[PDB]
């Protein structure tokens, strides 16, 4: 008889677990492989949770093939199709389907960051590397499900989620969401809006509306996420925040060159002064947040806004990205991002008049916060936002931009330099 899935995986080349296939033999995945869990999708298709001999765990879309026995599914094999069908139609797994899932067919691969377009209307995203058993990984499945359950719709419509039932949070193995082919992210559309403002093709009112819509979206998002509950920050939590933020400040002060570096070195005492007041913020509410929130995570098409990318903050250790944080963290991420959009327009656009752009920077931050506060109040969710955190967390956001610059793009130091120039009290 044909072996079971376990015997096929144990006998398969260890490169089975790799999306891009076998690599150089000198650094091959160590075998033998072991199948820890298997969701049978029918007709020779499956989702495996596979362990390599180094204890690393993997999500593997599998297909039985008479050529080699088993191999990793490729776009066009139909495994993503079969996952979608299992949504429309083993205790280790949780398959959650949402309204709108349909058994669409036809697969096309696309390169992101593995993602497979199905029926030219849905996107299946396979997790690849998983955390160790019982350890936290990406919270994207918990975020998307909480949003859908809360009636939040300003995101690609969820079709389904496949998770492994273990640990504090179910481990994400695959997500299926609506495909938005004609959608750009904010680093395209927000820059274009403000550029058009600078050219006089939009009025200030027109160029400010997206900032208000973003504020409403963020408030709707937080209200839905907060329905899963909240956790008061402890004294140790806020103390840890200050240590981390001061260390990042010290690194930026030690690495930023030139005039920007001199001004930052002169500003560091005041920034540190503000970080010091975090000790009085013990008890501030922590909720499930987006955690990596900025205009690049917002798709816009035909006046519809959609937030994506719920894996968490990529600079935190992988096992901390699911942790709850202050809602104000997302708030400052977006308001900082809006400021930066304005800085980029001025820096990149020939013959631009910075006066209207800088007026827009200030007015856009006010438009966002007003809409955010008004929407939270309309949703009776006012108390998740502790605005005492605005200044310390915003400063820390700008310091992160210095570190990005010195590590990846040196000239980018102008963004936090000009942002902080306008943020800091002009009394110093
Ligand atoms: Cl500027
Ligand atoms: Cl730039
Ligand atoms: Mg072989
Ligand atoms: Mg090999
Ligand atoms: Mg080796
Ligand atoms: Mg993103
Ligand atoms: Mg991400």
């Amino acid at each position: 008889m044909t072996p079971n899935w376990s015997e096929l995986v144990a006998a398969a080349d260890p490169a089975l677990v790799l999306p891009s296939g076998e690599r150089r033999a000198e650094v091959a995945v160590p075998g033998p492989l072991r199948l820890d869990a298997l969701l049978d999708l029918g007709e020779g298709h499956a989702v495996g949770v596979v362990r390599s001999a180094d204890a690393a765990r993997w999500t593997v879309p599998l297909v039985r093939d008479g050529a080699g026995g088993v191999r990793r599914s490729r776009p066009g094999d139909g495994t993503a199709e079969h996952l979608v069908a299992a949504l429309a139609r083993d205790a280790a797994f949780v398959l959650e389907a949402f309204t709108g899932a349909a058994p669409v067919t036809g697969e096309r691969g696309i390169i992101v960051d593995e993602s497979v377009i199905v029926g030219e209307c849905a996107v299946v995203k396979w997790a690849v590397r998983l955390p160790a058993e019982g350890e936290p990984g990406s919270p994207a499945a918990q975020r998307i499900a909480a949003l859908a359950r809360g009636g939040f719709t300003e995101m690609p419509r969820p079709w389904g989620l496949l998770t492994l039932a273990e640990g504090a949070q179910p481990v994400l193995l695959a997500s299926v969401v609506a495909y938005l082919p004609g959608a750009l992210d904010g680093w395209d559309w927000a820059v274009d809006d403000v550029r058009r403002l600078a050219r006089g093709e939009l009025t200030m009112d027109q160029a400010l509306l997206p900032a208000a819509q973003l504020g409403t979206l963020t408030a709707r998002m937080h209200a839905a996420l907060a329905a899963r509950g909240r956790t008061p920050a402890t004294a140790a939590d806020v103390a840890a925040w200050g240590v981390r933020m001061r260390e990042e400040l010290d690194e930026a002060v030690a690495s930023v060159p030139g005039a920007e570096g001199e001004r930052l070195k002169a500003w560091a005492p005041r920034i540190a002064d503000v970080y010091a007041e975090l000790d009085a913020l013990a008890g501030t509410p922590l909720i499930d947040v987006h955690g990596d929130f900025h205009v690049g995570q917002i798709l816009r098409a035909d006046g519809r806004y959609a937030v994506v990318d719920f894996d968490g903050n990529p600079v935190l250790p992988a096992d901390q990205r699911a942790a709850r944080q202050p809602a104000a963290l997302d708030v400052v991420g977006m308001t900082a991002s809006l400021d930066h959009v304005g800085r980029v327009v001025v820096f990149r656009t020939p013959d631009v008049d910075p006066a209207p752009v800088r007026a827009w920077i200030a007015a856009a931050q006010r438009s966002f916060l007003d809409a955010y506060r008004t929407t939270l109040a309309r949703l009776d969710a006012d108390d998740l936002f502790d605005d005492r955190l605005l200044t310390p967390l915003r400063y820390a956001q700008e310091v992160r931009e210095y570190l990005y610059a010195v590590r990846h793009l040196p000239h980018w130091v102008y963004v936090p330099d000009l942002s902080l120039t306008d943020l800091l009290p002009e009394r110093l």
